[PDB]
Formats: C-alpha cells, sequence, structure tokens
C-alpha cells in the first residue's frame, strides 16, 4: 500500500450521497448553464471570500485572463509576474497581448519579493500578478502599497489558496481581484475544469459576466466582444457541497502540515516551508527543498511514497517562452527552486500515520 | 401546454438510465479530465465524421479559435466570414488576433456565397470560415476550389451541422477542418459547454491536443504556448451515448422539417427554407422568413407556441463590431435575414401533432395577415 499524492476519489467518496444528489438534481432541472446552481455557488463563494461578487468561469486560466482583460490590460502593457510559479500565470498575461515581467521570490517565501517588485515597475506597468503559491499568501500589504503608489492594478492568482487568510482576511476579500481554479486537484475542486474571479468592483463584475458570455448580458445582444468561459450547473452544484467543507478540509491539511514541520525539523539537507507572519496558509502543496532532489524522490518512490514536483522547469526556461524571457542564470532564485523543490503527499484524505510514514522515509534519507 | 422551442429535458429522459450510468461510471473512475471517455468519444466522433482525428475542447468557439491558431492564423491575417451567422463565428477569428472579413450569403440560402468571396480576398487573407448554418451545408466544392486557387485554408463552422452530408459526405469528412459545439441546445449536446475539432491532418491534430492543454503532451513539459480548453470526462461519456442516437434524432428533425415544408406550402408571405441540391441538412433550426416576423411571433406566442429568432441583429451591426464592420445598408442579405427570420419549434422531442399545431397557427396568421 503506497502513499498517494492526492486521492481524488476519496473526495467523492466522502460526500458520495450528497454529490450524487446534487448532480441528479441538476440533471432533472433541464437547466445546465447559467442557472441557479451557478448563482448559488457564486453567492456562496463570494461570501466565503469576504467579498461582493463571484464570477464563475471555465478555468483558473480564463479567470486570470478575463480579470486582466476586464481591467483593460493588453498589448503594450506590462504585468509583473513571479519568476517562480506555474506557467499558466504567465500564459494568462500572454493571452491578453500584454507583456509579463518576471519578479523573483522572497528569500524565505515562495512568493513575489515586494522589494524586487518595485524595481521591475516601469511606465508600461499596469498590474501586479502575485501568486499565493502552494497556499501561501504573498505580502499583500506591501504589494498593495506599491500598487497604489504606482497606480497599478492587482490581480491575484489564488488558484492554490482557496480559504487562506492574510492578516485575518480571506484571500479575495473586499477590494481584491482574485482568480481561482476549481480544477479537480485544487483545494476546492470539481469533476471537470472550473474557475472564478472574485471582486468587490461592481463594474468589473459586470464586464466579467459579459466577457465570459460572448460579451452579452441579454440574449441576442452583444455589447462588447467576448468569449465562452463558463462554469456548468453540474460542476457548480458539486462545488457548493465542497465549499461547505472547505474550511474543514483545509484544517486537515494544516494538521498534516504541522506534523511535517515538526517531524522534518533539523534534518540535514531538508529545507522546510516558512509560514509568513500573520498568514493562514492552506497548504495546497507541502514543499521541501534539497540539493539532492532527484535522489530523495527516488528514495521516496522506493519507499512506496508518491510525489510530484512543482515545478521542475522554471517558466523562463520553458520552450514555451523561448526568445522572450531572461537568460538562464538571470533568475537564480526561480532556477534553484526548480531544481530543489519536491512536493510531499498532503490532502484532506491523507491520514496521520501515512504522513508519519512519509516522515520516516524522508528522515531515513536525510540521515543516509 | 405550450409548444416548447427545444426540450432539453426530454433528451435526458429518453436515455435517462444509460445517461445516469455513464455519469456514475465517471464519478467512480476517479479520472475527470483527459481520460478514457474523452479518448473513446473522440474516436467515435472522428469515425462518425468520416475523418481521422477528433480533438475535444471546451466549446465551439474554442474549437474554431484553436483550429485557426493551429493553422498559424493570427495578427495581420484576415479571415473571410459570412455576414449572416452567429457572432461567435467572427469572435473566434478576433480571438486569434486576425480580422474577420464578411462576405454575404446566398440570397435564399443561409450559407456563404461562393461567388462573392474572391472579391474579398486580399493579401492578408489566410482562410475562409464557411458556416453550415441551421444545419444546411455551404457549397464546399466551390469553396475548396476557390480556397485552393488562393492558397487559403478552410475552417468550417459546423456547430449547427453534426451529421449533415454534403454530396453524400459527412460534414467534417476526410481533409476537412471542422469545428463543432456540444452546447446543450445543439444537435449533439451534453450537460455543459463542450466542443471539438475534427481533421484528417495528423500534425494539426497533434498541435490542437497541445494547444488545448497548456501546450503540453507530457507532464512538466510546455513545448509551446497553449491554453485550457478541454471536454470533461463526464460530458464526453454522455456524448458517446448521444452520438449513438444522432442519426436517429436528426432523422426526427428531418421528418418534422418535411412536415413543415408541406403544411406551410402556398403561403406567399412566408419564405420557406431551401435545401440545396446534393445536401442532407440536419435541421438544427427550422427557419422561415417574413417581413412582419415580430407580429407573427406575437401571434404564435398567443397561440401558446414558443419561437426564437436566429438572429435578430446581423453581426456587423452589433455593438461588439459596429466600429469595425461595414455600415448598415451595405450588407443587404445579412440585414434582410436578420429582419425576417423566425425559427419554428423543432427537435428530436417534438411530435407531429405539436408541429401541426404550429402550422395551423402560422397558416391562420398568414391568412389573417
Ligand atoms: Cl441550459
Ligand atoms: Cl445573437
Ligand atoms: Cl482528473
Ligand atoms: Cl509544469
Ligand atoms: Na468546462
Amino acid at each position: 500500500p503506497r502513499v498517494p499524492f492526492l486521492d481524488l476519489k476519496a473526495a467523492y467518496e466522502e460526500l458520495r450521497a450528497e454529490t450524487d444528489a446534487a448532480i441528479a438534481r441538476v440533471l432533472d432541472s433541464g437547466r445546465y448553464l447559467l442557472g441557479p446552481e451557478l448563482e448559488g455557488f457564486e453567492a456562496e463563494f463570494a461570501a466565503y471570500c469576504e467579498t461582493d461578487h463571484a464570477v464563475g468561469v471555465n478555468s483558473g486560466m480564463d479567470a486570470l485572463q478575463l480579470a486582466l482583460r476586464g481591467l483593460g490590460i493588453g498589448p503594450g502593457d506590462e504585468v509583473i509576474v513571479p519568476s517562480h510559479t506555474y506557467i499558466a500565470s504567465w500564459l494568462a498575461v500572454s493571452a491578453t497581448g500584454a507583456t509579463p515581467v518576471p519578479v523573483e521570490p522572497h528569500e524565505d517565501h515562495p512568493t513575489l519579493d515586494p522589494l524586487l517588485v518595485e524595481k521591475a515597475i516601469t511606465p508600461r506597468t499596469r498590474a501586479l500578478l502575485p501568486v499565493h503559491l502552494y497556499g501561501h499568501p504573498a505580502d499583500m500589504d506591501a504589494l498593495r502599497e506599491l500598487a497604489d503608489r504606482h497606480g497599478l492594478h492587482i490581480v491575484e492568482d489564488a488558484a492554490q489558496a482557496h480559504g487562506a487568510r492574510y492578516r485575518g482576511r480571506r484571500i479575495g476579500a473586499g477590494s481584491s481581484v482574485a482568480a481561482f481554479s476549481f480544477y479537480p486537484g485544487k483545494n476546492l475542486g470539481c469533476f471537470g475544469d472550473g474557475g472564478a474571479v472574485v471582486t468587490g468592483d461592481p463594474e468589473l463584475a459586470e464586464r466579467l459576466r459579459m466577457l465570459r458570455n460572448y460579451g452579452s448580458r441579454q440574449k441576442y445582444s452583444h455589447e462588447t466582444k467576448g468569449t465562452n468561459s463558463r462554469l456548468d450547473e453540474m460542476q457548480a452544484a458539486v462545488l457548493r457541497i465542497r465549499l461547505a467543507h472547505l474550511d474543514s478540509w483545509n484544517g486537515r491539511r494544516s494538521a498534516l502540515a504541522a506534523e511535517y514541520l515538526s517531524g522534518l525539523a533539523g534534518l540535514p539537507g531538508i529545507g522546510l516551508p516558512v509560514t509568513a507572519p500573520d498568514t493562514d496558509p492552506v497548504w495546497h502543496l507541502f514543499t521541501v527543498r534539497t540539493e539532492r532532489r532527484d535522489e530523495l524522490r527516488s528514495h521516496l518512490d522506493a519507499r512506496g511514497i508518491d510525489t510530484l514536483t512543482h515545478y521542475p522547469v522554471p517558466v523562463h526556461l520553458s520552450p514555451a517562452y523561448a526568445g522572450e524571457a531572461p537568460p538562464e542564470g538571470s533568475l537564480p532564485r526561480a532556477e534553484s527552486f526548480a531544481r530543489q523543490v519536491l512536493s510531499l503527499p498532503i490532502g484532506p484524505h491523507l491520514e496521520r500515520p501515512q504522513a508519519l510514514r512519509v516522515i520516516d522515509a524522508v528522515r531515513e534519507w536525510a540521515e543516509r
């Protein structure tokens, strides 16, 4: 019996009946798109995030893209993005025609270094795109201070941070503009692709409802250009159930995280995640860093432990960004991260003893 | 009990059991994206379409857009579109960075007029985007010829034409490049958004699989830029079932169509839809034309009949484009269709009697009026 990285089936199994019923409900409704499930989810998700509006879309990527779009970002604009993140973050900027400008993470936290952000700002800069990587919130007060002083917008990539808190407030609260993914493996996931943009701005909320719907807010009418990026009634129905358990599931993750942080303490060659001050991380991913990453991975594999790497290739070095990003060596932080990082099993369906088993193996290796 | 325009619920009911099971299987599989269902559906669909490959995506708009992108179409490029079509057709083009260039349909056929294309070809023209509107195929032979002569690609908008035939061939057959929508209300629909691109080109197929998946064909690798545009396992499973009944269901629409054509014969003010020669329409929509359609619709409503208009505003006149399209009065065909069309209830769940009822009301209005 192996230790799985993240059991999707178990999420279904835990709420089988409720899940089956919601789906059955949608089926019987004869309403599959832009229905009451979506409205209910949005309402519920908005309140959860301590904000006014939730606009369900098709995926975390569109969420980011439509948010930037709705904020008027496009060609000739620069959007500061993190050098250390998942490629989609950059892709969403690219998709709008705007230019992504990478900024290195903090020396101790996998998020955007505020000090380094300021330096990257230019007259073409229009927005900051911090990513609350692995469920860890970036230094929002600092970034906001900067944004205000430079007249920039802030679109948050909260795809790995559902429910997290920064200085006691939910990610996406108030005047925030935050994008989320409901991809099956996310903290809050469904059985297909899904996403959302949360915002406290009524005009932005309106544009998003339009942009995700062929630029229309009335049948047969198309006021602006737009696309097809919606969250199905089926998925939304399921989301409503998961949402009700979100805090509890994240709680489970935190508990597991405490174990790892405690059991992995003081190990040679094992760099542990640092929780930023006044933050409540959601541990979408539990990451460790070591110079002998490949070795540790194999050892874990040998010990029957499933792992993933987030991410083996720094965005700037992916062929997808060939000829457009800084040269290797020019983003050493992202580079070192990519080569040292490993994700340990974590989830709301992973049990204490399983986590302890993982600790045994990492320990053995570190002590090897 | 009114006559519904298109009962989605009935589609579920008719296959309730199998449908239920398909979904249950997926839930239980623990695999929700890029799985067996998608692979199976793709296989089945490509075959159905008489082609080699099917690339399932999120929507018909994405399908169109990804096809164009895959063909290298973009900024600085022009794509000839029909002046009479659903806005998404132009939107797909815009989304790539290219420019949609409208060309009129035939006078009495809701498809791109091959004779007016050439005149719109420019040095930036990279493709033709014919639309098999309402389930009626556009004149493919003439279009390919023209396209071949100009070194242009052809991306067909087949969102309303699943299973139709052109000169005996399925829409999307062989070397075609055709995009479909699986939106709930389409001829082949699911319980959410869904789409697909079919092609006999192995390279384009590979590009599309990548474009729809963040430019990746392997974990951790992103060879090229890409996006997120996938057809869910749940939706794909349902679609395999529906696909199996497609021909059957389309057959029902054809019979109703024949019923309408027959009963609405001899109504001078009511323009009836024309079936081009050598085509096998799938009648996604049964459209009649008449000046005074708003009145007719009123009449039908009163008579308890639901109807729709596809479409009331021609694309060039929507605010989304107006700033960049030809002026009002310069696209008389698109304009005339927009002002005269009316869609009568049609679908695999509409019965002969209900349709008779529709005919009676139409006849009465025409007779009064
Ligand atoms: Cl619907
Ligand atoms: Cl419309
Ligand atoms: Cl999955
Ligand atoms: Cl990756
Ligand atoms: Na979807």
